[PDB]
């Protein structure tokens, strides 16, 4: 069971949640790793469609469309490529076209596009964009 306002209360229910911010409240990468982690949890890592499924309804319950948020994703090694933060193993992937392109060689963070492609990107890690959690 998820807490109040992370989802349902199946044994088979994921816990996510979306942080949307005007732009003086949205974080960095790292920022966002620290706070979710905080609540002792951590950024959203997305490991099958099904997960992917949840995170599109909860944008689409906000209403809120094309916005950027955090994802969990962080480039390791250069032999591990992109990992996620919570340890699990990048295995399913929904990059958007072409990416991850590390572009001008400066893109070790993973940001999820908020439309209905819920495509990944690679961008500066010091961006400040929304975010997700889980628990
Ligand atoms: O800004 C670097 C970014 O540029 C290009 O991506 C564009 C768009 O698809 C992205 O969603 C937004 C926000 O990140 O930025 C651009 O408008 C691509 O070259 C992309 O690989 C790169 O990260
Ligand atoms: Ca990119």
């Amino acid at each position: 069971a998820c807490p109040e306002d992370w989802g349902a209360s199946s044994r088979t229910s994921l816990c996510f949640k979306l942080y949307a911010k005007g732009k003086h409240e949205k974080k960095t990468w790292f920022e966002s790793r620290d706070f979710c982690r905080a609540l002792g949890g951590d950024l959203a890592s997305i490991n099958n469609k099904e997960e992917q499924q949840t995170i599109w309804r909860l944008i689409t319950a906000s209403g809120s469309y094309h916005k950027l948020f955090w994802l969990g994703l962080t480039y390791g090694s250069p032999s591990e490529g992109f990992t996620w933060s919570d340890g699990s193993p990048v295995s399913y992937e929904n990059w958007a076209y072409g990416e991850p392109n590390n572009y001008q060689n400066v893109e070790y963070c993973g940001e999820l596009k908020g439309d209905p492609t819920m495509s990944w990107n690679d961008i500066n890690c010091e961006h400040l964009n929304n975010w997700i959690c889980q628990i």
